[PDB]
Formats: C-alpha cells, sequence, structure tokens
C-alpha cells in the first residue's frame, strides 16, 4: 500500500464519498470524532466498540488523526507502521 504521513501534524484529511468514517466510542471524544482509512489502526481498538458511517454527499468531513482534543488515548496513526 502507499502511504503519507502526517508527522508532527493532524491529519485533517476530507473523505472522499463511499469511504467509511471510523468513530471509537472509548477513544472518542464524542460521536464526531472521526478517522480515515489511512489512519485507523485496527490495533488501538480491539476491545473497543467501533462504528463506521458512510460518506455521501451529506456525511463528510475530516479526519481527527493527530488532533488531541479529539481523542482520551494515544493513537497509532496506521500511516506510521511499517
Ligand atoms: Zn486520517
Ligand atoms: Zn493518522
Ligand atoms: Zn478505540
Amino acid at each position: 500500500g502507499s502511504v503519507h504521513k502526517h508527522t508532527g501534524r493532524n491529519c485533517g484529511r476530507k473523505f472522499k464519498i463511499g469511504e467509511p468514517l471510523y468513530r471509537c466510542h472509548e477513544c472518542g471524544c464524542d460521536d464526531t470524532c472521526v478517522l480515515c482509512i489511512h489512519c485507523f489502526n485496527p490495533k488501538d481498538h480491539v476491545n473497543h466498540h467501533v462504528c463506521t458511517d458512510i460518506c455521501t454527499e451529506f456525511t463528510s468531513g475530516i479526519c481527527d488523526c493527530g488532533d488531541e482534543e479529539a481523542w482520551n488515548s494515544p493513537l497509532h496513526c496506521k500511516a506510521e507502521e511499517q
């Protein structure tokens, strides 16, 4: 897979139509806190309650990975791995 890391800053990537927005009940500050396909690390959320929403004309936004206000726990962005 190809990767473009956002290290030392937030992701902020705008979801493309059709993509999942991931939320985690445990990690999210609230229900508007979301991660993109590039960032969501399944390892961070094994014992967690995760839901996806799907990007449409009316459901969109930007990825909160790297924005510390959005998360209760340290996230390990998927893009940073190898
Ligand atoms: Zn992202
Ligand atoms: Zn990320
Ligand atoms: Zn989580």
